């Protein structure tokens, strides 16, 4: 079994969105202040990490999947994920 | 052996809070800026990641704890540490 | 294989730091708003999480590395990494 969570949150109320790495798969599950719901967020991985940040009131996510050792970037800035620039040598 | 751990933040002291998760429990170790002590959060769990949210000078911090494929949120709005409303289908 | 990362971000531009354990070590890359580079974090380790605040515009970082169920504080406030004073007993 063995899943692996990431979190993040912004705002006051506030929003909250965890990552779930789950055997192979990252999915993500979201709070705006009423009831959580599943996020668009889907990419494959077995470990995750995220941060986000505010530019006034826009949020901007960035999510890094890792598969053996390999870490994929992947960003929200208010209209879909897209993969970043974020390169290691693992 | 092979403990896993979360850190979170507020303030400029700052306040940190590390999370430990260690043979299946997780326990909290505490800086409100001269010395380090143990928290109050004590929960079963083989991962651990946590957020934090100030409104004004109030601290709210959500603790993701995962046995399993289960994933428990646990709250800690300024006054004891209560289970969250978080689900997820895993 | 295997790595595990965590990531902590400042500002608006914003800077991001992304860490990665991996075979026992932990290593840094960062952004600072154009190009990804290799920052000075090299410590031992086989999990890490990490947390960083602002005061006025100076960045302050904790890394939490461990090993076995050993966990070192790592400390930037402006000018290199020194040991801080965290301590657990796992
Ligand atoms: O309101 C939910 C949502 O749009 O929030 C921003 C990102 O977390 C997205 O993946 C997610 O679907
Ligand atoms: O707009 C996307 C981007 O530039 O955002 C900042 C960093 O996350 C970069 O890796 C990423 O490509
Ligand atoms: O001052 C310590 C404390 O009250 O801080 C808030 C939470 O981290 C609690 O679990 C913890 O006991
Ligand atoms: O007050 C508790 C609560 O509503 O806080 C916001 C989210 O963390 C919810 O899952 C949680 O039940
Ligand atoms: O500009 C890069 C750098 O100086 O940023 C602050 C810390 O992340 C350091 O480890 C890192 O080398
Ligand atoms: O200046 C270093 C230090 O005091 O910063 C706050 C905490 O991270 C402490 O463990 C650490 O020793």
């Amino acid at each position: 079994s063995s899943v692996q969570t990431a979190a993040t949150s912004w705002g006051t109320v506030p929003s909250i969105r965890v990552y779930t790495a789950n055997n192979g798969k990252i999915t993500e599950r979201c709070w705006d202040g009423k009831g959580w719901y599943t996020g668009a967020f889907n990419e494959p991985g077995d470990n995750v990490s995220v941060t986000s940040w505010l530019v006034g009131s826009a949020i901007h996510i960035r999510v890094y999947a890792s598969t053996g050792t390999t870490t994929t970037e992947w960003c929200w800035d208010g209209n879909g994920w897209t993969k970043g620039a974020y390169t290691a040598t693992n």
